């Protein structure tokens, strides 16, 4: 039910070496980390349906809009404006069979705007989510694919048509958050 | 027993092995590959025992010895100095637990002197090593990570060919490492 991210579980992380690779990720590091990312998840079988469900903020900055989270650009990201906690709401035109639920964290480049709790919810609406999981981002630097492992009745598959992401917290005293990349795939 | 080098087929299965991640650099951003590298895997849980083996080449060039492939700077490299194949031998006082051997490779900055095959043996001496694998250096350019861990006191590398048509061969840097 809750999912503590400290890359210093394995598959979790997309980046780093057998565990963190630079102690002090620098912005060339943080940058290569997303690109590398990027580039291993699409070389996977599954499909990227990022671009095919509808993306709701709660809130954002103009010029900072929540398509900067969902290209595929290191420099970009959504910027909510608002009281907490911030939301995301992902909505797909019919049922999906999300295997990878993947989301680019970094302490070190978003400092405040880094949240430390993501809450994530799915169903087939917002009046019928259900809480699936509380991922806590103690120290994180890079991709994180969460694989849905559980609930191996559903074998490993997040079934839903409908996602809710909650930031009720960010580090550093943060008031508002930071998305650089999130994507989301189905099977074969 | 064949591995073929190649850091611009990206896949999840050889992240590990390409120490800077998958695909002319500059000069400059191949240096900050080279010191990166180290960074990484001094970072890890590993022991460098680099420095505890007697290396020994079966030739150089006066001025580029055996000593620039094992002392972490880019600009300088062991240089070969005779006919192929080359050869580079690694003894230590003691059997060890090789979990790790990361070899610098890249055919930007080393161009004809840059290995094509890279023949691996390893075992208690000379007299009874077997060769362990073959390493066909394809495209690269950065650190490579070998995993096998491998227990031996003994190491050959043999360098057969080069590319573009190189009679001697380059390494700017090696590293051997036993679990922590
Ligand atoms: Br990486
Ligand atoms: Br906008
Ligand atoms: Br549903
Ligand atoms: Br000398
Ligand atoms: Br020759
Ligand atoms: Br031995």
């Amino acid at each position: 039910s809750v999912l503590v991210l400290d890359d210093r579980t394995k598959d979790l992380y997309v980046n780093g070496f057998q565990e963190i690779q630079y102690q002090n990720p620098t912005p060339e590091n943080l940058q290569h980390m997303f690109h590398q990312g990027i580039e291993i998840l699409d070389s996977a079988r599954m499909i990227n349906v990022t671009h095919l469900a509808l993306w709701k903020p709660s809130s954002f900055k103009l010029g900072n809009p929540v398509d900067f989270a969902l290209d595929d650009n290191y420099d970009t990201f959504w910027q909510s404006d608002g009281g907490q906690p911030h939301q995301l709401d992902i909505m797909f035109s019919k049922r999906m069979d999300i295997c990878v639920m993947a989301i680019f964290f970094s302490m070190i480049a978003d400092e405040s705007y880094a949240p430390s709790l993501v809450k994530v919810y799915a169903g087939h609406s917002p009046s019928d989510a259900r809480f699936y999981k509380m991922l806590e981002v103690r120290n994180v630097n890079g991709w994180v694919a969460l694989r849905f492992l559980d609930n191996r009745e559903d074998d490993q598959l997040l079934k839903c048509q409908f996602i809710r992401l909650l930031f009720p917290v960010n580090h550093e005293n943060g008031k508002d958050t930071h998305l650089r990349g999130i994507r989301l795939y189905v099977p074969s």
